[PDB]
RNA sequence: AAUUGAAGAGUUUGAUCAUGGCUCAGAUUGAACGCUGGCGGCAGGCCUAACACAUGCAAGUCGAACGGUAACAGGAAGAAG
């Protein structure tokens, strides 16, 4: 049920007095298959060290996303840093058809149908979080019955 | 029952995030060239010189408009081997 996966890994540099020392950072997103979306970045001097902290941080900071059946309740716009993310429900249509960075967050959230097409900046670390912000701000037709109806 | 569907990647820097061009994955064509090549069905086939042309053919048809025997097909009459 853990359903965890990595998006991408990127080598970086420091350049201290002695010379260049290269660290590694692996982005990861996790989910239970029905809502409960979460993610983690982290860093380390090794590849297996950095991925471990990413999956470790992905356990905490997990929030529910509301879905109808196996689809979104409505289309929702979301932005983060310099990235701009749109999505459409498209009920049982073709499905989970999207490029890397945003592929992980949709499939692990539970959606096997919605279309992405992420505009603006397509940076792996900025394109993620635009989903979680765009899925957190999304509200549910059953639980908006507080404002709706009466 | 009927225009119900939306992907990204690479590259500036010691490394990073924007901005921003270039490049690639797709489909398509009245196509060509390179290499190769079994059959069938359907469709397509001078996109440049509206440059110029050999030869045949590409529009004739009515004797039930009319005077007519020029053809060969008979019939009729005549003259002969």
């Amino acid at each position: 049920e853990l359903q965890e996966k990595l998006i991408a890994v990127n080598r970086v540099s420091k350049t201290v007095k002695g010379g260049r020392i290269f660290s590694f950072t692996a982005l990861t997103v996790v989910g239970d298959g029905n809502g409960r979306v979460g993610f983690g970045y982290g860093k380390a001097r090794e590849v297996p060290a950095a991925i471990q902290k990413a999956m470790e941080k992905a356990r905490r900071n997990m929030i529910n996303v509301a879905l109808n059946n196996g689809t979104l309740q409505h289309p929702v716009k979301g932005v983060h840093t310099g990235s701009r993310v749109f999505m459409q429900p498209a009920s049982e249509g073709t499905g989970i058809i999207a490029g890397g960075a945003m592929r992980a967050v949709l499939e692990v959230a539970g959606v096997h149908n919605v279309l992405a097409k992420a505009y603006g900046s397509t940076n792996p670390i900025n394109v993620v979080r635009a989903t979680i912000d765009g899925l957190e701000n999304m509200n549910s037709p059953e639980m908006v019955a507080a404002k709706r109806g009466k």
